[PDB]
């Protein structure tokens, strides 16, 4: 058997704070050039659909791939580590903690540019465990002052359990008073609607568009998209295609030429913000350098602690 | 934790005629439009690639990708199965061993429908892995008399094997002597250009150009693919976009109007060869269905071997 890194090993291995490291690195090399991706490609047959993307990230020493089947808009994930230097296969890993925490990770770092610095309203639209996630490395990297929550299954126990792991107060708020409120604005559902008017948003706000990979989903209005000074992306070849809202957004948005990548707003050449009132959107996708990057990271750290070959 | 299959697993489970016999079954049913493929996708950085292909196959209970990674023309190979019943990973299986069982096997069948059914003289262009696998391949279905090899790299030893596995004389020739005697030629390299003028080849030749995946390099001439009443691939869309062969054709060779797909000259709906003076090109890349069908068959075998759960 190939050595297998489950959800636990990672929950254990990887902190939030070494996962932004990670990512971020990787997006610079991957804006330099020095890293690759492989856009999701999706096959299907007999109601099973088959997906698949990945990376090479020869910087940090790994190339990988996550494949997963979606039945009944179910998924069951399988990431596979390879060597950069001699191409061996080094294991498999758990996707569940993994993209969790990616996830919030790469809004941290999105955020940590893009969203005003005195920012102290978060507003979630979601509060399952990826919304937590991004209430807790948000917290860590703002000074919140309040946690706003949309959400019709959280209790008044989660709101706690939130607030205590954040050290910030949060709070049940309807969707248009979460939009006007809040500072940097989360959205991780599976939503085909937008959640929110365009028109509601704060002046200054961050989006965090998370939602669904299903076909059909979208969270955000054509206002927004519209009103936004820049939609930032992980990749402009895949999250242009794959997204239902970038896709659907009609050329009054001008959304295309506000478009701008992660890599470059991590290395200081996007100036994005142009003033304290711009709106700023994140579009999250999930993309394969990411999935590879945490999972490399994930088996380096879990080598030198057991006695795995390095990779 | 995953169950792994490795190479000697694969080398003990999969005989040749099951292979054979598993790979016509997936192509009809990839002929009747109930099975998928992933075009093979190539990702690379810093002298490594990464590529991926697969499969949905839900008439025989599996879904899969296998995953490569190539580093100075060296492969390592993974294939990820799953089950098509449930979604759920099944197991990691290593697939240097697979890949050559395959390869070797969907000539076999391309070759029993198209050669001349008392072919006895093979021509072999490279005497390594792959060359040596079709030609013991080859050596069951036919009833060969010899085997005639060009291998500008390869030992007398690797020829003398060749000889002692296939049960048939082997003797090094010219290329323009292979092409002139063989009822079959396999062209297995890694050559750039083409390995023999395509006015050389005898009337009624069948001809399985394996080696070439590249859009940038070729292994037969122009006139071979002009002369030829057929030119027969796994996959339109994968192979007329990979194999430079075709690629790289001239308008001329009016390759466009004679290419056919390989379920439906299995399927009996192609009548491809016209004419006992037909040659006959079979143009292989290696494409998703192959991997995932062998894997699935030897993961089947092996669990009710050992005890594993059914897929
Ligand atoms: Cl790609
Ligand atoms: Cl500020
Ligand atoms: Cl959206
Ligand atoms: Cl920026
Ligand atoms: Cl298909
Ligand atoms: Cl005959
Ligand atoms: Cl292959």
């Amino acid at each position: 058997a190939m050595l297998h890194i489950d959800d636990a090993m990672i929950e254990d291995a990887v902190t939030p704070q070494a996962a932004q490291e990670v990512l971020h690195a990787a997006f610079l090399d991957f804006g330099r050039g020095s890293a690759a991706m492989q856009r999701r490609v999706r096959t299907e047959a007999g109601g099973v659909k088959l997906s698949t993307l990945g990376a090479v990230i020869p910087g940090q020493g790994v190339a990988g791939a996550k494949v997963y089947t979606t039945i009944k808009g179910q998924f069951q994930f399988v990431i596979l580590l390879f060597s950069a230097a001699d191409g061996r296969p080094l294991a498999t890993c758990d996707a569940g903690t993994l993209t969790r925490k990616r996830t919030a990770a790469c809004t941290v770092l999105a955020a940590g540019a893009l969203a005003r610095p005195r920012s102290s309203v978060l507003g979630l639209f979601g509060a399952g465990t990826q919304g937590a996630e991004h209430a807790a490395q948000l917290s860590a990297r703002f000074a919140l002052e309040a946690i706003l929550v949309h959400d019709p299954y959280a209790s008044p126990e989660i709101l706690e359990r939130i607030g205590r792991r954040c050290g910030v107060p949060a709070r049940m708020a309807a969707p248009a008073d979460i939009a006007a409120q809040a500072d940097i604005v989360v959205t991780a559902t599976r939503s085909t609607t937008p959640l929110f008017a365009g028109q509601a948003l704060r002046a200054g706000a961050f989006v965090g568009a998370i939602g669904s990979s299903l076909p059909h989903t979208r969270e955000l209005d054509d206002e927004a998209l519209r009103r936004a000074r820049a939609v930032v992306v992980e990749w402009r070849e895949q999250t242009l295609s794959e997204a239902g809202d970038l896709v659907l957004a009609a050329p009054d948005t001008g959304l295309d030429a506000k478009v701008v990548e992660l890599a470059d707003v991590l290395a200081g050449r996007a100036a994005a913000r142009q003033a304290d009132e711009d709106i700023v959107i994140y579009k999250s996708v999930g993309v394969g350098l990411e999935d590879v990057a945490l999972a490399g990271y994930a088996y380096r750290r879990l080598a030198a602690q057991r006695g795995w070959p390095a990779p």
